[PDB]
């Protein structure tokens, strides 16, 4: 009869079950460690307390706001919120303080240090910038830029429309960087000459906008990004004990209701490619399973080391899987003594007040993120991400993490603790007598994920993405995933894309359950719609 | 009293040396790990014979003609030819086989293979290509749009000017693509419209003339990398025991004239004093402080974000350089099988692959096959092969099984390659399990010695930053040099240039009578052409 294989016990996979079993369609999981989650992973430092974990992947959600029930308003991720509901989760949500909630985050940019939104201009006009776009600052520039794209794609989801989108892929060949070299004017009110940004400019606004490289990628991704972040309001949420525990409780309901671990696939195909009743196989862990249909949320980097011969990938499909980009990340979890941050001064007596929110510079360490679970505890949390990077300064920084190497794990601490010496002015001994443990994670050196997540270049979107919508293997291949959508690098990704994937698999075996899965699970992936 | 601090024991410090010990300067070489060469590194394989090496970096040389002297013509990488002969290496440079000397390489694309010159199209039409664009064919249209650039720069370098280069980052903020996408349109004897390339057209280009994700770098690079591989003759040639012996042979001459420091990484460099003009420059390398009139730096820009700075007095451009100037990945997977079976051996249905030396190229992760061809004339030619060397996407998605520590990804790996290979080829795959004996394999990008391959540009990093870190720093007692702070990345050329400016540079300011000698031994210029 029909049963489906789901590949990957991650978000999307663990997602694309709870469907499935709401709908009464028998299912395994495969996976291939001996764990759930994937890019959920809480890491727990042994020397803590209840708060001195980190997560290493996922670890923040903008939501839409929520009321007492757990309903959510309709926003880019009323389909996460939901799921926290559906799951008796939505009072374990805790606030995530995007920005500090005491005093504000440190910026350490060319040796000039201050407080955001004290308005430095961090050496800028050394640097060429004239005086008329520092007045104006990044953020408005970065706005002005992204926000007509973002603004149509808001639309699209409010008045369920794709024209947006279709506005969106004409530009889609267009990085970040080439949309402001080649096309973008500021507007007259900003009273700047009108002409196109210069590349000294340019990497200006990225410096401070984004990360190093990141305005080489698609441009399609920044405005998706500015809508994900929800500029275009949002209740900033972590879940109290670590991301872990969403997946973790998901599996819990579905094990008292299989899953097949420690198996990991290396290959996909029909039994039978000629047979038009032909079932799937699944080679794991070197077994064969044989499966009606099979939704796959394996990354595509992942799916290009597994034989898919006789699942029948048309042409672009198979491109697709090697050409649509993929982004890196690293991130480095300190446990110290206290949380100094919090607490603490820097050399010359000023209290850092620190409470959540982050850090940002243009030291290799980039980005440093304050906890905000456990800080109106009685053991607040000694845990910091002392570094959290993307694209080219998460290449970088990865060459010194998992080497494996003493010489180089301490030039690794050395380098992290001055650097957080320097942003917050104090001395590097301040630190390193408060350290007592270190762990650091590339997402770009691990087989499960091969990469961080989906970060589209130019051209991706409008050319490639499509053709992995579709299914192959005569139908029973469903490609899955956070890749699979417009909210790349986020939880609501994958969900978007089970959804996708469960609704082309009702479509062709049993249409008549369409009603109660838009009843249960939405009428469309992303369009909005009242809870 | 001067003396230089080159830091660095790869191929740009190393020369360094030669040229500062030919002009009797003084210098010392501080050198992270045990070993010179750097990215020139030779792996030998302990089970095999003499040509059971292969090189994880620098491996092939597209030199200039040369004469039975070891004069070389003037060209791209004479400075790297005459590098060779003042060694004495000369004749112990061997032909490098770019294409097979027998039977042509293998293509793979789309699950369709062929052989390199058969002309197929690979299913191009099933992508949408239309087929006016596949009987131009990619090298056609990519040398339309990239010939223009190449011509000019390729002028400057004959008739000394740099308007070539002037032109060139006028339109430095384009990407490959973006090129395509916004300004190429093709030439009207194509008769093709006159219309800008479709991403799909853009990608199809991309894949049979580079690397995934090579076309969203620096349109300059494209360029830059046309000139380099002669693609505008050429003797392809490499080095008879391995890239390795340029390096040892370089440390052996210095040796008999000792001034190296091993196992001494930097971790800060500045001056003494930045208030005063005569302070020296100070180097804490190993936990020792070193003092120097001069530091010459041949230290990978993300390196050098590593180190401590304070007190070089880099302005601020020159610090942003070092961030954003941006490096490109690669990796390299060496198999020693048990025979020459790309030379003697056969497909699944009896026709004899017949390979020696060259490349096959494929769409699978594996993406290029390199057969050496070191030893081919030998009684016991190379059993080891270049199972895969990947660039960008390709290298950073094939790292995450490369170095993890752990049996299970080695084998992942392993089966993965050899896999890739017999669909290439069109062999089972136990054919070629077989015939395995040893794997090594390397990430460049997960290596803290140069935490990436070499210098890959993005757009705007030439026009906008790349002229900051030719200036020096620490009141011009630091020169930037290393293959990033040249026109020829990912070349060994590229390090020898940027060792003649740093050079120069110290010249200039401490002794410019040492200039005719200098100019009279390793060039009047680092590119401009003159004969040998
Ligand atoms: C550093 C970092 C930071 C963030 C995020 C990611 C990362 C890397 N994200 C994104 C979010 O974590 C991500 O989009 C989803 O967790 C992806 O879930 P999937 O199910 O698509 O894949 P995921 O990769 O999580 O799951 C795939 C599963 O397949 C398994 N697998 C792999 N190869 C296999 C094989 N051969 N056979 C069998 N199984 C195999 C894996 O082990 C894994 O269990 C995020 N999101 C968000 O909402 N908020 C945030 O703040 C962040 N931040
Ligand atoms: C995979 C691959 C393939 C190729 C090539 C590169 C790579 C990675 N190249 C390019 C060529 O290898 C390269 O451009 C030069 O070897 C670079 O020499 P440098 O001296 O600039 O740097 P290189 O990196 O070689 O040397 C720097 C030195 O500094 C040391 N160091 C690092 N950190 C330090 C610290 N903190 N303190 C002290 N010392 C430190 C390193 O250990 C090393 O000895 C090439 N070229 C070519 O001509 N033909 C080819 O075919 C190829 N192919
Ligand atoms: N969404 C993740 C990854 C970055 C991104 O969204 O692009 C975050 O909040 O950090
Ligand atoms: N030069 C090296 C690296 C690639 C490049 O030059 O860009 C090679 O021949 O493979």
């Amino acid at each position: 009869g029909e049963r489906v294989g789901i590949l990957g016990a991650g978000i999307g996979g663990l997602y694309s079950a709870l469907i499935l079993q709401s709908l009464d369609v028998p299912f395994e999981i495969i996976e291939a460690s001996n764990r759930v989650g994937g890019r959920l992973f809480t890491h727990k430092f042994p020397n803590g307390g209840k708060y001195d974990y980190y997560d290493v992947g996922a670890m923040r959600y903008p939501l839409p706001k929520s009321d007492d029930k757990g309903n959510y308003q309709p926003g880019v991720m009323q389909r996460v919120g939901q799921l926290f509901t559906y799951l008796g989760m939505h009072k374990q949500l805790i606030p995530y303080y995007f920005k500090s909630n005491k005093s504000p985050g440190f910026q350490y940019f060319n040796g000039v240090r201050a407080r955001i939104g004290e308005g430095s201009s961090f050496d800028a006009p050394a640097l060429g910038i004239n005086s008329s776009l520092i007045d104006i600052g990044v953020t408005k520039i970065v706005n002005d830029a992204v926000g007509p794209f973002a603004q149509a794609l808001f639309d699209d989801l409010q008045k369920h429309t794709t024209t947006g989108w279709d506005d969106m892929m004409k530009n889609d060949a267009y990085s970040t960087r080439s949309y402001f070299s080649f096309k973008y004017l500021p507007s007259p009110s900003f009273g700047l000459p009108s002409e196109h940004f210069s590349t000294r400019v340019i990497n200006w606004l990225e410096t401070f906008d984004k990360s190093t490289g990141w305005y080489d990628r698609g441009l399609t991704e920044t405005v998706l990004e500015a809508i994900a972040f929800g500029e275009v309001e949002v209740d900033w949420r972590c879940i109290d004990g670590g991301s872990h525990v969403l997946p973790d409780t998901i599996a819990a309901f579905l094990h008292k209701k299989a899953f097949v671990m420690n198996a990991s696939v290396t290959a996909i195909g029909l039994e039978n490619p000629n047979k038009e009743d032909s079932p799937m196989v699944v080679v794991a862990g070197g077994q064969k399973r044989k499966y009606s249909h099979v939704i796959s949320t394996l990354p595509l980097p992942v799916l290009r080391t597994v034989d898919l011969k006789n699942s029948k990938l048309d042409i672009v499909q198979s491109n697709a899987l090697r050409k649509l980009q993929y982004g890196p990340s690293i991130k480095i979890g300190i446990l110290f003594k206290e949380p100094w941050w919090t607490t603490g001064q820097d050399k010359n007596g000023e209290k850092f007040d620190l409470v959540g929110g982050q850090s940002y510079t243009d030291l290799p360490i980039r980005t440093v993120v304050y906890p905000s679970y456990g800080v109106n505890t009685n053991a607040p949390s000694n845990t910091l991400i002392a570094s959290y990077c993307w694209t080219n300064d998460a290449e970088r920084m990865g060459s010194l993490i998992g080497t494996g190497a003493a010489t180089y794990e301490e030039q690794l601490e050395h380098l992290v603790l001055s650097n957080l010496a320097a942003v917050h002015n104090t001395d590097y001994q301040y630190l390193k007598d408060r350290l007592v443990d270190v762990h650091s994670w590339d997402w770009n050196h691990n087989p499960l994920t091969m990469g961080a997540f989906a970060f589209f270049g130019p051209g991706d979107f409008q050319d490639l993405y499509t053709s992995l919508n579709r299914p192959a293997a005569n139908g029973k291949l469903h490609f899955a995933g956070e890749a699979l959508s417009v909210r790349h690098a986020w939880v609501v990704g994958a969900l978007d894309s089970a959804w996708r994937a469960v609704y082309n698999y009702l479509y062709v075996t049993d249409p008549a359950k369409l009603p109660k899965f838009f009843e249960l699970w939405g009428k469309n992936a992303e369009w909005f719609e009242q809870p």
